[PDB]
């Protein structure tokens, strides 16, 4: 069963801007996604201090970057807190509305797309390089879900039947045809070194 | 009743480094504290989406900066999630241990004190400008506490009998005698504009 949802108009507008604006410094998408993973790992680490059983779904706290040239995907995997169905459908869009509005206002005032992270919507920078984004996620209090959007104003959520994850999130970037450089080992290494070198979790770049 | 606690050796070492190192760009302390307030406000905002009664202790989400020349204090006030007694005594130091270690290693490798925020211990940058820091805090699930430390390897916690806060945190910086510029309106304005201009909560700088 796949459910289809409309983005609120503001988030749809943001996705369109991200897709439509001429902006060459696209590499910043990876810093934003890795930062998101780091925050999610901080969150589960913090919560387990008071309830250690929150780690029964997996003790290791890490980030994997997985390129696949055949699928043309770059997958950012974390074993963080994960997202509930309510996050995917309601909570996250509610928070995003005001960040979007502030980001938009900053842009007209001369701010730069690379500042998107300050407005809490850095995830959407994924659309600088991806035609479609699939998010597979599992939170302790909930089932494993697959969220997906190619923009165009809608997203889907379904219960995921793929490989069970234990706990955490995979962001699967289905790259635009002209953005395959982000599958290349030395390009990904370069970006992580430049933007993410102090992340406090091991980041493993898988080799193809 | 005042309880006195020893910092773990690593955090004590970090505080000493922050106090002892020659480093002129001290203004970064305010960005770190405002960023901390912002995160705490994000946290309560997020939690109230699923439990709106979490805001019964106060709906407004904001940050006040309050200079007092007579007391020689700069107070950063937020109406964020606040901190529990377990945070003050156990949880926060546990998380801080590994951030401290990474920060230390980054420094020897040539990183800069201004990067302290990437290691999740930016609060301690308060000691660049303050001889004593007092933290008054109230979390929904707990009583109002006062934490205090002048470094030297220990901190105290007591139940606070001052003005009840509703919910949130006040960081009261008892400034070093040579650091009173941070009580001056135009200096604080300058710093906020430079480092904190996109914080998604109203920041009110009180006038003396
Ligand atoms: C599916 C979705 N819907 N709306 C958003 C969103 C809203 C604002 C920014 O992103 C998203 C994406 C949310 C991404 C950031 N996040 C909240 C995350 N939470 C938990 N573990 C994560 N590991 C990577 N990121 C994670
Ligand atoms: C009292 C104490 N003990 N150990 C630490 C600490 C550990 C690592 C960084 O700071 C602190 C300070 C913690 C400061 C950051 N924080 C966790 C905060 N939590 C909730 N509302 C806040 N409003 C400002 N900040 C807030």
């Amino acid at each position: 069963e796949v459910e289809t949802f409309a983005f609120q108009a503001e988030i749809a507008q943001l996705m369109s801007l991200i897709i439509n604006t001429f902006y060459s410094n696209k590499e910043i998408f990876l810093r934003e996604l890795i930062s998101n993973s780091s925050d999610a790992l901080d969150k589960i680490r913090y919560e387990s201090l008071t309830d250690p059983s929150k780690l029964d779904s997996g003790k290791e706290l890490h980030i994997n970057l997985i390129p696949n040239k055949q699928d043309r995907t770059l997958t950012i995997v974390d074993t963080g807190i994960g997202m509930t169905k309510a996050d995917l459908i309601n909570n996250l869009g509610t928070i995003a509305k005001s960040g979007t509005k502030a980001f938009m206002e900053a842009l007209q005032a001369g701010a730069d797309i690379s500042m998107i992270g300050q407005f809490g919507v850095g995830f959407y920078s994924a659309y600088l390089v991806a035609e479609k984004v699939t998010v597979i996620t599992k939170h302790n209090d909930d089932e494993q879900y697959a969220w997906e959007s190619s923009a165009g104003g809608s997203f889907t959520v379904r219960t995921d039947t793929g490989e069970p994850m234990g706990r955490g999130t995979k962001v699967i970037l289905h790259l635009k045809e002209d953005q395959t450089e982000y599958l290349e080992e030395r390009r990904i290494k370069e970006i992580v070194k430049k933007h993410s070198q102090f992340i406090g979790y091991p980041i493993t770049l898988f080799v193809e």
